[PDB]
């Protein structure tokens, strides 16, 4: 078999995050929790629904990323929504240097 495991870090900052627009006040959170888990079972971490807008947040980029594109311009409902990477605000944590 293959090694498997070279041992090293590629992105010490590995955040996925999927925010969605344009939402049917009619639809529910479970549509949206089954639609973004129709590309991968048990990916989608939790949903997080709003006004008009909603949050999907994934356990990989790698996986998230998939299900952004895969339902990126997609019609819900009856309506175009649309899928991208939320950028959360966020700084530096400050802690001992030498530890």
């Amino acid at each position: 078999g293959s090694s498997g495991s070279s041992g090293d870090e590629d992105t010490m900052s590995s955040v996925k995050i999927l925010y969605v627009r344009n939402l049917m006040l009619s639809t529910s959170e479970e549509m949206i929790e089954k639609e973004f888990n129709n590309i991968k079972p048990g990916a989608v971490e939790r949903v997080k629904k709003i006004r008009d807008y909603a949050f999907v947040h994934f356990s990989n980029r790698e996986d998230a990323v998939e299900a952004m594109k895969a339902l990126n311009g997609k019609v819900l409902d009856g309506s175009p929504i649309e899928v991208t990477l939320a950028k959360p605000v966020d700084k530096d944590s400050s802690g001992p240097s030498s530890g």
